[PDB]
């Protein structure tokens, strides 16, 4: 990969590898986000990241994604290339997002996309705090100043707010533990886990049927190495539309919630 | 990648990927699995195995089925370097085939891990493995050396040595792993790779965190269903060596055995 000649942005190509496709032969949207992630280190390492500033590893805060929304309208099949562009843009002190837009390599056809926000976040007490002036203006340089958004649409599925899932739920995978593959090089679990999860409480038959083309998904609270979760969801409405909650098997505290929309075959 | 001049062997180069690497940011032994598996994809499809069955073996309803897998590695590739494996084929006479890998580092060209894995006929429905026919052994023959070429050639080595049953009670123990969507191959069945990972669960955190994982020996004796619960069982046979265990969480029922040998760090 490599950033484009503006150096505000970064380009990969990647070929869709046969453990990486579902039983359509087609990449899953987890390997998408798989690849969304890869990209966006390989841009963070391009222009002198290791996605800490030297104020931030200072002040030991961190960045964390608060929500991640993916919208495909064609998965590559295996051995296809599929180019990603990805880019970041400061909102204030709130923090920064980042976006995606996935191409096909022959076509130059877009064939998907994808929006997250990040905060910033003490890596040792978890609190968060707005980012500062002093941050933002090393970080700033790397962004493009007028808007690109990935999601423009003058009222788009990105920036909706989520609701509670209420019980009981409709569906449920209940006893979900994380294991080592499911861990970064920090020990903690792969923010591409909890799609997978989410995902587990869709019925099967919605899987064989449908195709999934949009998944919202709000980042509450960390699940620990040793910590077991339980994946609900619920019908809400040609298109079908379902309600998600992961939550701590135990007390049922809750670490994600989020909604996807399926479209027939 | 692409095959040999010989048209004998296949090689391939990867770069190794932010989500793949661990704890002490190189690759993992399940995503060097991952890798072996790709590579051996590519190579089936260059010399003409659709989407590795011939046309007399879809006409009979046979397939291909891992017995053992033996990995070695010397050294695991870091995040960022690029890795070639080469990869082969070889009779073995009636029994099966047998398929090696050698990985090699892209810049210095030092072996850096090597693998063989041992295959079987068997009928996709009633799961009866058979000898390899005659009419079958011709048609890929030609794909192969003829002299042989083998990635672990000591007489009386590691690969070829009998793993004996572990003995109740295991030592250490990870109870209740169930396989997720992302476990599950195009064809809807637990990927080979996951039972590497599912025995790994139960060595303790001491051992990952002190020292590194030289070699693994993996039995496959029976398929895990998607809807079927995993025990992982393991015992210290001593450097460090383990035995294994994967058994139905339920009536005991044996799907894997094998043997891990970790050296310090
Ligand atoms: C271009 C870009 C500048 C902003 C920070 N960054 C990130 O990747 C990032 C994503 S969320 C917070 N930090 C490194 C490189
Ligand atoms: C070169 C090779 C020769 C025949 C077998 N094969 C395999 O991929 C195979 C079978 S069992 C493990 N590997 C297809 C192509």
């Amino acid at each position: 990969g490599s950033l484009t000649e503006d150096g505000l942005s970064y380009k990969e190509k990647f070929v869709v590898r046969s453990y990486e496709v579902g039983s359509n032969k087609t990449a899953t949207v987890e390997t998408i986000a798989n690849l969304l992630q890869e990209v966006g280190c390989n841009h963070a390492q391009s222009v002198g990241f290791s996605a800490t500033t030297t104020t931030m590893r200072k002040l030991h805060l961190i960045w964390v994604t608060a929500r991640m929304h993916i919208e495909i309208y064609k998965y590559p099949a295996w051995g296809d290339v599929v180019e990603i562009e990805t880019w970041c843009q400061s909102e204030g002190r709130i923090g920064t997002r980042r976006d995606w837009i996935l191409k096909d390599s022959v076509t130059g056809e877009v064939t998907g996309r994808a929006t997250s926000k990040w905060v910033m976040m003490n890596q040792d007490t978890r609190r968060l705090q707005k980012v500062s002036d002093d941050v933002r203006d090393e970080y700033l340089v790397f962004c493009p100043q007028e808007p690109r958004l990935a999601f423009p649409e003058e009222n788009n599925r990105s920036l909706k707010k989520i609701p509670k899932l209420e019980d009981p739920a409709q569906y449920s995978m209940i006893g979900l533990k994380p294991r080592r593959a499911d861990l970064d090089m920090n020990q903690h679990v792969n923010n591409v886990t909890y799609i997978g999860w989410v995902l587990e409480s869709i019925p099967q038959e919605i899987v064989d049927t449908h195709e999934l083309q949009v998944i919202t998904l709000d980042y509450r609270r960390e699940c620990q190495q040793d910590d077991v979760v339980d994946s609900l969801t619920t019908t809400t409405s040609n298109d079908s539309q379902f309600l998600h909650l992961l939550r701590l098997s135990g007390d049922g505290q809750e670490i994600n919630r989020g909604t996807t929309l399926w479209r027939k075959k």
